[PDB]
């Protein structure tokens, strides 16, 4: 079964009826913030959502409800939450943006609607007194000589007509569209009442339609459809007490569960396995065991994709990166502390992050681990450098070539399924690599491995360690420029992010204008289409852009890594450098 990843979405009624307790809880409050004389002028505050479940709606703008379903799509399917904590800033206030362009731009559509109202009545209005006017001269040739007359009986309107005021001027045709609302409101909720097919659009809308951030107010139908049909995402406890997993009541709302739960790294082990959920939600210190254990005492056994929360202290750095090399796919960056209103947001770093994460069938497990496979340290740069580290540095073999290097990154799958990459870049080869991740001092201890493992030493981004010899590395508020010589260095960039996220596109984006032809960018693990729209521009010029589905696990970064064709082939992980640096060979030369 495929579709069941639609299934593992749609834990994915949490991010849609979320802020609806943003209504009652935001509602309320204008209310008591008023006293006891305004009384009775506070409540028309419309519930605005959307109800196939029940009768509820926003008064009149559909779009707006569909245009915040033209939204959850990349929210999920790009993960901007399980990731670093300022990936999520033009986010939880962009709710309020959709929100207050729905409190913002829905009154140039009433007053424009009371100005569409009062042009026709004053379109017309010219011939009422043309329907005045050439009404009262014809008993003039009817009546033996009645005179009266018309003109001085005119008057009196013209008069009237501007001693109107918006009473008959503005609200008169103002009086009149919501009059004709109530000839209208019937076949607006005629369409979901009187048929049961507005959810196949709805229920078929999981799979389209483009934006991103975080205004999803209540949109898939409220918590309980039964077309939550089959099995599930459960998701198995382990922190260290009993609140930490509203922490267990953080899945039980109608999508993602709970199944076990335990205080013991030992408990656990024996309890995941038993009720299989498809990720068990763990920690670092364990009592008898430990978490940095309580993964590959569980993974010789069942490797299950851990989801491995990590409140760092700067020294869990390593449990939150030992835990990779045992197993983990995408950790969670655990908090804790002052319980007001961001639990409602950061159960979404959790649960979309399963509806995700425990978005793999057994791919990945059945990946290395199909029989008695340990894959080991690492080879030899057969096509690149190793052809270079076994005959003569002398004039005799040697190349036309030039120390330009070719930069690149990654999120979901950095951990290991981009290591593996990245440990075999020789010191004897001048190059620079791109990295920009889901993370917090994580940068820190991420480029430790590789430059004590790998035999090169890549670094932590400083204020310019300018690069080839080492690496840029580090996604840390992270733009390399050149001065007037000739090469590159390491810069930031930190305004407000590029694609909301924070922002591999902009350091991709930034070299098809900066270093060219001796210059390489690639993809492989994360879950953004930065690097699609990115990298589009290298392709699309000259420069190699660089996963396929063999080695890792969930794909989002490379789910549209074939809808453009810039890229050259497919290309799953193994000895990645053998090639990497075989693009570093004719270019240069």
């Amino acid at each position: 079964m495929s579709p069941i990843l639609g299934y593992w979405k749609i834990g994915l009624v949490q991010p849609t009826r979320l802020l609806l307790e943003y209504l009652e809880e935001k509602y309320e409050e204008h209310l008591y913030e008023r006293d006891e004389g305004d009384k009775w002028r506070n409540k028309k505050f419309e519930l605005g959502l959307e109800f196939p479940n029940l009768p509820y709606y926003i008064d009149g703008d559909v779009k707006l409800t569909q245009s915040m379903a033209i939204i959850r799509y990349i929210a999920d399917k790009h993960n901007m939450l399980g990731g670093c904590p300022k990936e999520r800033a033009e986010i939880s206030m962009l709710e309020g943006a959709v929100l207050d362009i729905r409190y913002g731009v829905s009154r140039i559509a009433y007053s424009k609607d009371f100005e569409t109202l009062k042009v026709d009545f004053l379109s017309k209005l010219p011939e009422m007194l043309k329907m005045f006017e050439d009404r009262l001269c014809h008993k003039t040739y009817l009546n033996g000589d009645h005179v009266t007359h018309p003109d001085f009986m005119l008057y009196d309107a013209l008069d009237v007509v501007l001693y109107m005021d918006p009473m008959c001027l503005d609200a008169f045709p103002k009086l009149v569209c919501f009059k004709k609302r109530i000839e209208a409101i019937p076949q607006i909720d005629k369409y979901l009442k009187s048929s049961k097919y507005i959810a196949w659009p709805l229920q078929g809308w999981q799979a389209t339609f483009g934006g991103g951030d975080h205004p999803p107010k209540s949109d898939l139908v409220p918590r309980g459809s039964p077309e939550f049909m089959a099995d599930g995402v459960r998701a198995v406890v382990a922190d260290d007490s009993h609140f930490m997993r509203v922490i267990s009541d953080i899945l039980s709302d109608g999508g993602i569960d709970v199944v076990a739960q335990a205080r013991d790294g030992e408990e656990a082990v024996s309890a995941v396995i038993e009720h299989r959920p498809d990720v068990v939600t763990m920690d670092v210190e364990m009592p008898v065991m430990n978490g940095i254990e309580a993964t590959e005492r569980i993974m010789a056994e069942s490797p299950t994709p851990v989801l491995m929360l990590s409140a760092h202290t700067d020294e869990n750095a390593d449990v939150t990166f030992e835990a990779l090399d045992k197993g983990a796919v995408d950790f969670f960056t655990k908090p804790g502390g002052e319980v007001s209103m961001e639990m409602s947001r950061l159960k979404d770093q959790l649960v979309e992050m399963v509806s995700s994460v425990a978005a793999v069938d057994v791919g990945a497990t059945g990946s290395r681990s199909g029989t008695g496979s340990d894959s080991g340290t690492a080879p030899t740069t057969a096509g690149g450098s190793a052809t270079d580290r076994r005959g003569t540095g002398g004039s005799s073999g040697q190349t036309t070539y030039v120390a330009n290097p070719t930069l690149v990154g990654s999120s979901t799958g950095g951990p290991k399924m981009v290591e593996q990459v990245m440990e075999n870049l020789p010191i004897e080869a001048d190059l620079r690599v791109l990295i920009i991740q889901h993370m917090e001092g994580f940068t820190g201890r991420f480029a430790e491995r590789i430059n004590t493992r790998s035999d090169y030493e890549v670094q932590e981004a400083t204020d310019g360690a300018r690069i080839g010899g080492e690496g840029l590395v580090a996604a840390g508020r992270h733009e390399v420029k050149n001065y007037r010589n000739g090469r590159l260095r390491t810069k930031l960039t930190q305004d407000e992010p590029v694609n909301s996220v924070r922002a591999v596109d902009v350091t991709m984006q930034t070299a098809a204008e900066t270093i060219d032809d001796p210059l390489v960018g690639l993809i492989l693990t994360g879950m953004g289409e930065d690097g699609a729209d990115g990298i589009r521009r290298i392709k699309q010029a000259g420069g190699k852009t660089i996963q396929d589905e063999a080695t890792s696990a969930v794909y989002g970064m490379p789910k549209r890594a074939a809808e453009t064709g810039c890229v050259d082939t497919v290309l799953p992980i193994d000895d990645i450098a053998d090639g990497v640096i075989d693009t570093i060979t004719t270019e240069v030369t």
